[PDB]
Parts: structure tokens; C-alpha cells; sequence
């Protein structure tokens, strides 16, 4: 199982642009296209994340390219950031993947702000941090996604996608 694995699984795969579970347009992997309510301002982020008049419609390969951008771009984004970064250093290969997940889901800002779960993940306080990562509105609106994260930083192994 991999980071790409993962998250294929979490957020599924369509081809049409459709709206995600806080009602934003999205299309592909997960991949956001605009907080905006016009559908056609995310036809236009469309075409111009693409490169071409796509008529709110991909192809796989086109799904799939986004992915790999924007897998790298958390990582990136991770890697910059001054509260992440360290986390991130002291985990090992599945937890980050975790760390992952949720940068992916939340941006960089939303994870940078769970300042105590982070701290619990640095010392490596696994079912201390399993609680305290609970206890928030992400937990509350998505939660078997939640779920699953959870287990793996609480476990260390891929269990809860097996
Ligand atoms: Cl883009
Ligand atoms: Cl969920």
C-alpha cells in the first residue's frame, strides 16, 4: 500500500465535475476545484488546470496527472512549513503517510492548526494523539475517513485499508 494507494481509496475517482462532502466542486482525485457556488467558474479552473476546453469532463489519464501533482504539492507544502516539517522528520514511512492524507484533505493551514495532535505525534504518544485527533469537527463531518487516518497514525500499519 502506498500514500497514492491510500488516497486513491479515500477519495475515490470521477470524471465529471461533482461536489465534494462540503458541497465544493471538484473533479478527479479529489482534486478542488473552486470554493465558488458557479459551476462555471469551476469549468473554467477546469479547463485551465488541463489545458484545454474540457467541457466538465476528463480522462483518466488526465484525473490521474492532477493526482500526481497534487500528491507532490502536500508534500511540498509539508516540507516548507515550519510546524509541519518537524512532525513529518520524526515519523516513520506509514505515518506519514497519514500526515499526508490529511494535508491532502485539509491544506496545510487547517493540519498546521491541530498544534496539540502534533505535538502527541512528535512524542510518538500514539493513543494519546488517536483521542485527541478525535476530537474535532473534521472527525465529526467524515468520519469513517476520520477513521481510518486515525488507525494508522494510532497503529503504524495499514490495517485500516486492508
Ligand atoms: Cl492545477
Ligand atoms: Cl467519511
Amino acid at each position: 500500500m502506498n500514500i497514492f494507494e491510500m488516497l486513491r481509496i479515500d477519495e475515490g475517482l470521477r470524471l465529471k465535475i461533482y461536489k465534494d462532502t462540503e458541497g465544493y466542486y471538484t473533479i478527479g482525485i479529489g482534486h478542488l476545484l473552486t470554493k465558488s457556488p458557479s459551476l462555471n467558474a469551476a469549468k473554467s479552473e477546469l479547463d485551465k488546470a488541463i489545458g484545454r476546453n474540457t467541457n466538465g469532463v476528463i480522462t483518466k489519464d488526465e484525473a490521474e496527472k492532477m493526482f500526481n501533482q497534487d500528491v507532490d504539492a502536500a508534500v511540498r507544502g509539508i516540507l516548507r512549513n515550519a510546524k509541519l516539517k518537524p512532525v513529518y522528520d520524526s515519523l516513520d514511512a506509514v505515518r506519514r503517510a497519514a500526515l499526508i492524507n490529511m494535508v491532502f484533505q485539509m491544506g496545510e493551514t487547517g493540519v498546521a492548526g491541530f498544534t496539540n495532535s502534533l505535538r502527541m505525534l512528535q512524542q510518538k504518544r500514539w493513543d494519546e494523539a488517536a483521542v485527541n485527533l478525535a476530537k474535532s469537527r473534521w472527525y465529526n463531518q467524515t468520519p469513517n475517513r476520520a477513521k481510518r487516518v486515525i488507525t494508522t497514525f494510532r497503529t503504524g500499519t495499514w490495517d485500516a485499508y486492508k
